[PDB]
């Protein structure tokens, strides 16, 4: 086969890519090694910037987000017994951040790619990369058991953490920024109404607890749990009765309990390679970079790779401005090292870290009093929270 | 002898409580450990907060302050070739900070109590406290030989991070928060003109720099230093070498040297002890907190505890309530753990870390970079760096 863009991975960054991408007339193919129903199975993010929003709508792929999805004004973070509230939209200048569910926006993309007709290849096995930097790269996969060759002219790696698209960049062209958190996430998605109509994040004593949603009958909830533990040591009861624990009196009493309908531990990471792309090739969200998801940038940051890597090839198309791309890893490490940071922040200052000093637990709660109290300090989270302008070029 | 108010330490702490206290008619008297000369050889701090300035206006010690002292309206941070300028007086609404030195202000203090016929006590040996908890506590001190005893009402305890009152307090009443930090600042005074009519403050891959002045023809710099290092291994030449391989080129440039006047080294630490008192004894300034000084506030927040001490012990005489005492330490500590979270921002992010991993020198890169070009991000360290409004109370 031949194709002018090949995409690695049918998560939410290669199927946005490739939507985007075919509705400009520039076609792709997308090779997953998974099913469509492993991908759709996958829980994930819940927090949409309106840069990511107005992507969606680009794409065309926005009619049930704009039905199904509900725009957050604000959040709230709870510490010491006080619920302080962020009004994002007005310490933002209007901005504010849209709940819709990965899974969701996954659907609705593959739905969108499926109507078009664009070409996915799923259950693509042992996936290869080949001649990176000749004029002329190409990959190799296994469809029930024969060998096939995908000629194209640049590929994505769309492919996540664990893809093979870093794996396949020489080591030494490669400088990795990472730093590992000695806690995760245990998290609960329940079908009963929300507690709140805007998130909550909690620091308590005992450890981190975040109140979510999905829409008004669907919650997600999450506590930090230490690294040691194991899911099946969580039963539905134990959480409610911990996440309970760990609220406000006045929220903790208003919640509706109820069956799990998945319960999952993701532990925290924070990770960035510098440069993103090695000749033919360029990686796009979790394949360059994760962060822990106290910020909700994952997704966030992936649809900027892609917007970012989206206008830069239509430029080498459309306009022959192919000396364009070299500008990929500069563009999109700015924002990143910024969500970076404030995913890093974030992080700090809600989560309860192991053997921490009297000093660094008083800086702790300082941090949030000052934050939370200051309008200059409210508009640093608020301004980082509904997400930083995405970067112009020329 | 007997008296109301009796104050330990004769430095800005105990003089600037004397002066106040004795122009609203509460006698005090002031038991200092040194000699004179020796607490005004000293040359400590150079950056007064607008607070600061209008205690000292307050208790009328401010003729010589506001023909010599310098209205700074803003700061320089530089960080990777570029050099950042946060606006003080438009980013805090109008407030600015004054360039003035302790050893000055102490001076005018000195000059002002003695003209006033006001009792200090210079050589006051083994200054012991007594009957704290009691209705008449009393000092004991040795002056030329023989023991001598002071009684008083109250006690305020100026003397310093290594001052006898922190240390009369049973330990089991107080908790201490402490970090110290892996490096310390070598300074020098040189009668020279200053680089900048601004102070200037350097992250450099060799360590911090910091560019201040005390007037138009006295300068004092500051370089990072490890802790193994001693003074005499920093020759006039071998320091004025480092200090301008940390400064951008076009300011190294125009960098005056000349023969120390002064030259020493600090290291870096942050105190604090809660409660700041215990019955009728008051720690103000040095004797209750210790922070880098990075932020400038060491003095800054000494004045505060004194404008606070004053005027609770205020109300005690001229209105009879002597219950609002009580809140000294919850008033105090308030303005103290916001420039402690302040004061170790500004030592985190201007300073060379030891044994750092390339993810936090990243991190540390882009706070920086956030903070010095986000309006809101200026202005947290606006209003920060010129001192948040102090409390009221009643
Ligand atoms: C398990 C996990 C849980 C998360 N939970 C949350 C959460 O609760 N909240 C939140 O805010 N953020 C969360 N995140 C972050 C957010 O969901 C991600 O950043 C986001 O999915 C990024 O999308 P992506 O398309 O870049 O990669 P992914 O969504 O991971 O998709 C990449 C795709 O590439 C495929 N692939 C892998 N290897 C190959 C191969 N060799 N050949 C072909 N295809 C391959 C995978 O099967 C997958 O379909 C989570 C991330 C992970 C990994
Ligand atoms: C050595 C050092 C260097 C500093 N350098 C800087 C600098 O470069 N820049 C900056 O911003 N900040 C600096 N600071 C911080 C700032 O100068 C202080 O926070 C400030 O001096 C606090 O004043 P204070 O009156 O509380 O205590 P101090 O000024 O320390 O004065 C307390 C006084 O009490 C006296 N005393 C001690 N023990 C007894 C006793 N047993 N009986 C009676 N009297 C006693 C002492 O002799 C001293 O006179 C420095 C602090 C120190 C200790």
């Amino acid at each position: 086969m031949k194709t002018q863009v090949a995409i690695i991975g049918a998560g939410p960054s290669g199927l946005l890519l490739g939507q985007l991408l075919h509705k400009a007339g520039i076609d792709n193919v997308i090779l997953e090694r998974q099913t469509p129903d492993y991908v759709l199975g996958r829980i994930r993010a819940g927090v949409l910037e309106q840069g990511m929003v107005d992507l969606l709508r680009e794409a065309g792929v926005d009619r049930r987000m704009a039905r199904d999805g509900l725009v957050h004004e604000g959040v709230e973070i709870a510490f010491a017994g006080q619920r302080r509230r962020i009004d994002l939209k007005r310490l933002s200048g209007g901005k504010t951040v849209t709940v819709y569910g990965q899974t969701e926006v996954t659907r609705d993309l593959m739905e969108a790619r499926e109507a078009c007709g664009a070409t996915t290849v799923y259950q693509a096995a042992e996936v290869r990369l080949h001649d990176l930097q000749g004029e002329r790269p190409y990959v190799t996969f296994e469809r029930d058991g024969e060998r096939l060759r995908l000629d194209c002219d640049y590929i994505a790696g769309c492919d996540g953490f664990h893809g093979i698209s870093r794996q396949s960049i020489p080591a030494e062209r490669l400088k990795v920024f990472e730093r590992v958190y000695p806690f995760g996430w245990l998290g609960l998605l329940a079908d009963t109404p929300p507690v709140s109509h805007e998130l909550i994040y909690a620091n308590h004593p005992r450890g981190f607890a975040l109140c979510s949603q999905r829409s008004a009958t669907r919650s997600r909830y999450f506590v930090q749990v230490p690294l040691s533990e194991k899911v099946e040591d969580w039963s539905d009861e134990r959480f409610w009765t911990e996440l309970k624990a760990r609220l406000p009196s006045e929220v903790a009493e208003k919640l509706v309990t109820g069956p799990s309908l998945e319960k999952s531990i993701a532990p925290l990471r924070s990770f960035v390679v510098e440069p993103m792309q090695h000749g033919r090739l360029f990686l796009a969200g979790d394949a360059a970079h994760i962060v822990p998801p106290t910020g909700a940038k994952g997704l966030n940051l992936a649809a900027s790779d892609v917007s970012t890597l989206y206008r830069l090839l239509l430029k080498a198309y459309r306009e022959g401005r192919g000396e364009l791309l070299e500008r990929y890893s500069a563009i999109c490490l700015r924002r990143i090292w910024k969500a970076e940071r404030f995913s890093w922040w974030m992080t700090s200052v809600l989560h309860r870290f192991p053997d921490t000093d009297a000093f660094s637990q008083r800086i702790q709660q300082t941090e949030l009093e000052y934050y939370l109290g200051s309008e200059a300090g409210l508009a640093t989270i608020a301004e980082n929270y509904v997400g930083l302008p995405y970067e112009e070029i020329e």
